């Protein structure tokens, strides 16, 4: 391991008992739909929880990566009626894909599993309900 267990920053917040929240439909359909089929999909893993800059061997990830996002933490923040919109979560999202393609080559496995993910969250938003 390049650097001491330890190194890794606290997680997103999955709660924020004074931040202002809503249910929608649209964000029922973000948890029920859209993070559901991403989730059990084959490429998900790496994308399940925060990322171990320790044990994966990352020691400059959140020297590059400032405003960490993961599918573990959008599952939280669902689940606990965090968001107060569709588009924060989308925002979410779009984070994590984009911290991916920021840190990564192109065409390097990662990154093909984020674009992958990417291509089937984007088909899935397509077709969010109107509120
Ligand atoms: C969002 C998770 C992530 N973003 O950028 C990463 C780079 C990684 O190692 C190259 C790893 N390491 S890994 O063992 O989880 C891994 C996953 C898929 C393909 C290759 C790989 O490690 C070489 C994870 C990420």
């Amino acid at each position: 391991h390049l650097v001491p267990r330890g190194s890794n920053p606290p997680p997103p917040e999955t709660s924020n008992p004074n931040k202002p929240k809503r249910q929608t439909n649209q964000l029922q359909y973000l948890l029920r739909v859209v993070l559901k089929t991403l989730w059990k999909h084959q490429f998900a893993w790496p994308f399940q929880q925060p990322v171990d800059a320790v044990k994966l061997n990352l020691p400059d990830y959140y020297k590059i990566i400032k405003t960490p996002m993961d599918m573990g933490t959008i599952k939280k923040r669902l689940e606990n009626n965090y968001y107060w919109n569709a588009q924060e979560c989308i925002q979410d999202f779009n984070t994590m894909f984009t911290n991916c393609y920021i840190y990564n080559k192109p065409g390097d496995d990662i990154v093909l599993m984020a674009e992958a993910l990417e291509k089937l969250f984007l088909q899935k938003i397509n077709e969010l309900p109107t509120e």
